């Protein structure tokens, strides 16, 4: 599913994620935007024989499985392809996990080099929440 921008809003919203460990709504939106263009089937394989998947781009190094990336973990105790359902819940609850885990949203390189330090609230801007 490609989300539009509002209705993505409105579902991460619904589950919780807008301030989640302190980031507003439109850092959840903006790293949604530049990771994946707003599409939950998005996938994306990394160098290290890794893939990235969903709205917010999941890695199965640590967070999935996907049978295909030998040595890595599954801390979200999820298939990857959970991560590419139209429903977002899976991403959101994973997605928590990490910005919970040490870095926080730096874990998105997206977010880092596109959405860090801007005005982010443009992406709710409009939107009836
Ligand atoms: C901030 C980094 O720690 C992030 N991290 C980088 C890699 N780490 C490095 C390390 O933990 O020294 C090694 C693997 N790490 C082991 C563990 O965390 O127990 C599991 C995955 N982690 C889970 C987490 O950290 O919440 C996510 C990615
Ligand atoms: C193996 C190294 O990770 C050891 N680690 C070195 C420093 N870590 C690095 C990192 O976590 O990326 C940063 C802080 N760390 C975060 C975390 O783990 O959740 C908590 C303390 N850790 C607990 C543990 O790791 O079991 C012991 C020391
Ligand atoms: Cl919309
Ligand atoms: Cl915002
Ligand atoms: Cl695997
Ligand atoms: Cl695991
Ligand atoms: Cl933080
Ligand atoms: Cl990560
Ligand atoms: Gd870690
Ligand atoms: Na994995």
């Amino acid at each position: 599913k490609v989300f539009g921008r509002c209705e993505l809003a409105a579902a991460m919203k619904r589950h919780g994620l807008d301030n989640y460990r302190g980031y507003s709504l439109g850092n959840w939106v903006c790293a949604a935007k530049f990771e994946s263009n707003f599409n939950t089937q998005a996938t994306n394989r990394n160098t290290d024989g890794s893939t990235d998947y969903g709205i917010l781009q999941i890695n199965s190094r640590w967070w999935c499985n996907d049978g295909r990336t030998p040595g890595s973990r599954n801390l979200c105790n999820i298939p990857c392809s959970a991560l590419l359902s139209s429903d977002i819940t899976a991403s959101v609850n994973c997605a928590k996990k990490i910005v919970s885990d040490g870095n926080g949203m730096n874990a998105w390189v997206a977010w880092r080099n596109r959405c860090k330090g801007t005005d982010v609230q443009a992406w709710i801007r409009g939107c009836r929440l």
